């Protein structure tokens, strides 16, 4: 599913997302939108590493989920990387929260310290009621 900007700005605030981890809904949008364009199906694969990005948020394989194919991998998320690719983006967003809460934080996500980090990005969450 390839979100609309407000449908996705209300549906992870209703999971909780807005201020966690210290971290505002327009950061997660502008993480989202860079990562992906608010597309759950979004895959990368790294050909250097054997990893791949699932997702909206492009979550790797090396580290946060289990696609059975990353050489020594781990999944610290405890879920399939197809978990990942689904319309209802419950998973991914259980998956991110865990993600923020290793010592990096949102910086762990290479795309939002080019696109979102020292950025204006109150754009992303206007007009959508959140």
């Amino acid at each position: 599913k390839v979100f609309e900007r407000c449908e996705l700005a209300r549906t992870l605030k209703r999971l909780g997302m807005d201020g966690y981890g210290g971290i505002s809904l327009a950061n997660w949008m502008c993480l989202a939108k860079w990562e992906s364009g608010y597309n759950t199906r979004a895959t990368n694969y790294n050909a250097g590493d054997r990893s791949t990005d699932y997702g909206i948020f492009q979550i790797n394989s090396r580290y946060w989920c289990n696609d059975g194919k990353t050489p020594g991998a781990v999944n610290a998320c405890h879920l399939s990387c197809s978990a990942l690719l689904q319309d209802n983006i419950a998973d991914a967003v259980a998956c991110a929260k865990r993600v923020v809460r290793d010592p990096q934080g949102i910086r762990a996500w290479v795309a939002w310290r080019n696109r979102c980090q020292n950025r204006d990005v109150r754009q992303y969450v206007q007009g959508c009621g959140v």
